[PDB]
């Protein structure tokens, strides 16, 4: 008999389903942050990777499965075929498309939701439960886009959204006041990006509020120039995308904070894109970051966080944009 | 008084030293696959990021920095002057040229040897009682420029060598058995890549000695053509990196596996690349992958094959050959 | 409204998908426990014993530890419906001896144990895999697979798994060198007729017994049978040192656990149904190389024993035969 | 030759070591927790009962292979605890029958009168974290006996009582420990102080949502929750007879901050004399930033009157306690 035979008595035939399974669309420098950080912190048994790039997908997939000896998630798995996606908890998508000369911004957001109309139905056919985790910008209306096609509850799709932007306030935080990032306690809400909003009460270490040892946090009138830390949020961001040319260690350890906090039904609170028509004035059907509780069924619950009036014009003022621009697409 | 002084009462200025330290030079994907390998891995309280291009340094190091929120190491520095890797236990060369159309191979080893002559003073200056670990190609020619242009004693320069061809080899292994790399023993020495020596007596499932099952392992006549193991070790680097352009992954976990050996000091046993002379009748100074003992002195130890005359036949053609592209360098 | 209702909005009403239960929270199972948390195997830990306040009060004390684990929910109670839906089922309940007991008698209490924890554990979870560590575990194992009615895959023995890994703990200290380097494996019964498989005994796929062919003979000028010795009677010293063994066996346990419950498919030396094999033709469960995964025990590694190994399983088998045959329970 | 040496050619201090002084149950869920998070390089246990010591360390040793802590030594000499980075004192005497909770304490004394110079003599730049009770006496004996500055010599103190404020808060709002966010500092135990001002999950103030809370009139009850925090440890100590598991985390939790030198906020119990409006030696729990020099920085939190009064409380009755103590 072959060598195996000689060497292995085998006691079952059973193939039998993937327990952890993580799919991630998308293997460009995003995606492939996210599948390394899924990989070291052993969130998954089976990762599935999805591109259109065949020659890119398989080198990813061939690079990660010749790491085997130093990983603990046994199966990697890669095409352009949903089938190899099959049974999904949960599904990442970092798919995008590339900006080109002489196109539109409103242009380049078509093109991405043509791109989800295609990844969508062929994920939900094949892990009709999983949770939806979307990161490809513009998140906030990808995310929306996401959940339309799918046609799944707003509980099982879920926008990176905020999680990142509010980690790089506690990173700034955290330089201020020399206090690691974990100790330095601060939130981001509303839109990714340029129109992101620091709720500075919020502001603390160890209880202490910031804002009530300093009243002037957050104002233009403030000596110290707190805003600058929120101005570094956005343009620290820039900043990496001008010096590199894209962002990916950061957005990669971010997501798999969401996935260990899905995977382990942790219930822990991420400032998430999630479903806010009625909170906060807003009568529209966007999606904005407050923070969330991530478990098993994806977005369980969210947190009311009180709000100045001028925080709740600013994502009244959000939705309203997103509206607009989501009015102007074609399904 | 400030916001800082309001909050926090210091008790002491002087900032020590960093106990725990490694500084990567070369932050190109190998670099920071290695870097994102040793932060996941906690294995530093300090991470130093070296290069000659000062955007991508920058841009690397902040978007680490941007992640530390999701990190258990306080401190990632960059810059181009070597004072930023004081005090190194630890210092990862992953620096190379890139190959210019045209250009001889011998013309892109001597321009690495150009870039080991800078970087290489400059480290032992700052961290003149670190390991060095050299993984730039060719990386057992290299191993020897930086021995010697370090005047480091030998158990302190150490090549990554074959642990990433030994890796593979389980991999592959591993899909044949059905059994996980962990628990798939084979060893491949000498050189990195084309000329590694599969030991096929070593090759065992718990202590189980495939060759002794299937004596034909790992000779022509063999209707299972294990050979074909062997050649794909060699033959997946080069279709990874035909794929996707160059490989990252799987070294970035190799290189953060010794240096977890080297940093807890474990005296585990890896492939690595060492100064080999007096050994299998190799009479000149040539750095070779035999299995060594890691630890926080480097190579302690190193453990004596017993090889075939035909297996000690190819460690002595690659000492000639490296040694003769050796004599063909300056310093 | 409640502060829970004002701070926090409900999307949707509340299974575990990586569920674990230990019965027999002693010092072993507690140990279990505590290296199962810490290795984030498990989203729902499962308590179960007789002695209810100790159940209580450990299930409290590893709830309180919660802030500094990732493992949500942490049950216990007498009644086995906690217990319902696990992957994995840890079986460390036992009599303590008493002073003029009979050998048959002390295993005759632990069947009667088996007889009411079996059957509830097999009604909550009918697909869980058991996993025995209880003594005599070779003789409990066998008894927990006739109560169960489950196939052999589902029903495993700790086994040798500690056996071996105290083999290489002294084959390490001799050679300074750590024991995952150290390869050795002991088979058969765990404790005093374990049988130390000298010819598989390596470091870096180099046989000890090759390089020294007295290794494990009288002859032996070095004593390595010694190191055998020291595995038997180093357990008892540690009995007679503090009462009891626990650190080691729940170490060993969730190696075990991080195999199944991550469907490694690596290879330990775990107690299974062994008629068939080496010319035994009793039902006996003996510690071989198993590959181990979400189904349990898939497949069995064939290792060349010598006729004097092959021997002592024999007599081994005829010796378990002879106690299970005085045995009473139904099947 | 030997097979060793057929085998191995050989070509050629400890660099992250902890002792952990007194292998009882802490003790040893202290060790265990270390050797799961990778702290040490080098793990030393000392006891006096030199049989449990030596079965403890060889237990250890056994499990090597699943472990990344290449040396475990013990000894009832504290030649094995030398170039400790960080040394746990566990040590502590079983409270006798009729015997007064002040003799219990100088028993206690009396062995950190052995412990702590044997622990300077071999690991003279040390951090010493004080674990053994009543622990925030027995870090002002530590300090006292060690000649330490005030950074190296720190208490488990609250972190603890707050991580069980977190898992109880955790409870009742159906969100993880680690997204409740809630201080007790001052005394371990009985008298340790809820900061109800700074409990919140995503930085939104409980306090500000619902006024009574941490009042007697809140129909909700939330001071129920830190009654738990103290009542739950007699409850495990009742039903188990000791707790082990919780301070064991806790403890490997303050020393991932200590030897990863993380400047992560702790409540743990320091030297709090000019604080708070406090004029003694006493040690009490409050937020501190730890790192590779011990505590390098506090944190100045704002108390009500009530808050503020309870620690001038305990540095009273704590200051009371240790002019009676015997060096
Ligand atoms: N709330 S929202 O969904 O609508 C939204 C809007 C804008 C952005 C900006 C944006 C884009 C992004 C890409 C593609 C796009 F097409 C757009 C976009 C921009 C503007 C749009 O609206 C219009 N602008 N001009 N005309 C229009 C219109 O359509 O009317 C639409 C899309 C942004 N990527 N991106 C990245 N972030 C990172 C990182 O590391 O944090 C790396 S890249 C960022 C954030 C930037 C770093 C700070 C992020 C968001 F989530
Ligand atoms: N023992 S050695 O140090 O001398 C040595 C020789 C050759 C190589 C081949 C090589 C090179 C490599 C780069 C740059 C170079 F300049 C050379 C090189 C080739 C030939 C050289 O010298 C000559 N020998 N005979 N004639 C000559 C000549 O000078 O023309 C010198 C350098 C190779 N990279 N590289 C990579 N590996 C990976 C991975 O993932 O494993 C990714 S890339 C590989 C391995 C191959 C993919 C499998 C790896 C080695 F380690
Ligand atoms: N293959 S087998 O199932 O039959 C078997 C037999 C014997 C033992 C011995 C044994 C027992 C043990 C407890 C209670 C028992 F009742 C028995 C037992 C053994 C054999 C019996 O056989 C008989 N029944 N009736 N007559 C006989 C007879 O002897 O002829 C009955 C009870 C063992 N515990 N135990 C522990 N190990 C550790 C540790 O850390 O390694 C901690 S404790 C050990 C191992 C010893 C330290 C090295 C472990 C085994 F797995
Ligand atoms: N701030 S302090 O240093 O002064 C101090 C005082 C009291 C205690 C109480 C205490 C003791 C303890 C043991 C021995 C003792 F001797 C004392 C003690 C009590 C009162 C004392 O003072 C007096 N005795 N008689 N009169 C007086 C007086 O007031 O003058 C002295 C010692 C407590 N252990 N212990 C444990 N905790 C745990 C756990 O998991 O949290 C497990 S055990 C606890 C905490 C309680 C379970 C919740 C913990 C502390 F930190
Ligand atoms: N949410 C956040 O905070 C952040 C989001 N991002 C976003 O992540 C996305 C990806 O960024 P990069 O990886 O740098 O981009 P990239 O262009 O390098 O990669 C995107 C990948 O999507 C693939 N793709 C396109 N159409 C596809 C389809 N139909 N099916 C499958 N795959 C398809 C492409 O082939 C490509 O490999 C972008 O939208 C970027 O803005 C980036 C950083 C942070
Ligand atoms: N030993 C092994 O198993 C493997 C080794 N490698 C080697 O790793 C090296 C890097 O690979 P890539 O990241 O793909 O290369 P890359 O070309 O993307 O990056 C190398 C980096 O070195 C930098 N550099 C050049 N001169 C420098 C100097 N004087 N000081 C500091 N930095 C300097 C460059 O700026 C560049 O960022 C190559 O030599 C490659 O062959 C790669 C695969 C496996
Ligand atoms: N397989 C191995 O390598 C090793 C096995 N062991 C075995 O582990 C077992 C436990 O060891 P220790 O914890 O030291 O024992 P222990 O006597 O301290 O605790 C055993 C626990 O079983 C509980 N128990 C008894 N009847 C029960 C029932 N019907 N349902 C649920 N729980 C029940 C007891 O109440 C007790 O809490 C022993 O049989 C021992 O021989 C220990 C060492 C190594
Ligand atoms: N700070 C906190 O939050 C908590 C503190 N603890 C404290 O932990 C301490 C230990 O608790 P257990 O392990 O249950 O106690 P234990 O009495 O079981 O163990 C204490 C050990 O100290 C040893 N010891 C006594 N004198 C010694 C000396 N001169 N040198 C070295 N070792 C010596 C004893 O031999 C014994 O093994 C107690 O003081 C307990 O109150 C317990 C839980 C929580």
């Amino acid at each position: 008999a072959t060598l195996k035979d000689q060497l292995i008595y085998n006691l079952l035939k059973e193939e039998q389903t993937p327990q952890n399974k993580i799919t991630v669309v998308g293997v460009g420098a995003v995606g492939m942050a996210c599948a390394i950080s899924i990989l070291m912190k052993d969130l998954a048994d089976e990762l599935a990777l999805v591109d259109v790039i065949e020659d890119k997908l398989k080198g990813e997939m061939m690079d990660l499965q010749h790491g085997s000896l130093f990983l603990r998630t046994p199966k990697i798995v890669s095409g352009k075929d949903y089938n190899v996606t099959a049974n999904s908890k949960l599904v990442i998508i970092t798919a995008g498309a590339r900006q080109q000369e002489g196109e539109s911004r409103l242009n380049l957001v078509q093109r991405n939701v043509n791109i989800f109309k295609f990844i969508i139905p062929n994920v939900v056919k094949y892990s009709p439960n999983c949770k939806l985790l979307i990161v490809s910008n513009p998140v906030d209306i990808l995310t929306y886009v996401a959940w339309k096609i799918s046609g799944f509850p707003k509980n099982r799709v879920i926008g990176s959204g905020c999680n990142l932007d509010s980690a790089r306030f506690r990173y700034l935080m955290g330089e201020r006041l020399g206090v690691h990032p974990l100790s330095c306690h601060g939130w981001v809400l509303g839109e990714h990006g340029d129109s992101s909003v620091p709720v500075w009460s919020g502001m603390n270490v160890a209880g202490v509020s910031l804002k009530t040892l300093h009243p002037d946090l957050g104002t233009d009138k403030d000596k110290e120039q707190w805003k600058e830390v929120h101005k570094q949020v956005v343009e620290s961001a820039y900043e990496v995308i001008k010096l590199k040319g894209y962002t990916s260690w950061a957005i990669g350890l971010s997501v798999a904070d969401l996935a260990e906090s899905i995977m382990k039904n942790l219930r822990r609170v991420h400032p998430v894109s999630t479903m806010i028509k009625g909170l906060y004035g807003i009568k529209d059907d966007v999606f904005l970051s407050v923070p969330c509780i991530l478990g098993q069924n994806g977005i369980s619950d969210l947190v009311k966080v009180t709000l100045t009036s001028e925080e709740e014009a600013r994502l009244k003022k959000s939705a309203d944009t997103l509206w607009g621009i989501q009015k102007e697409l074609q399904f």
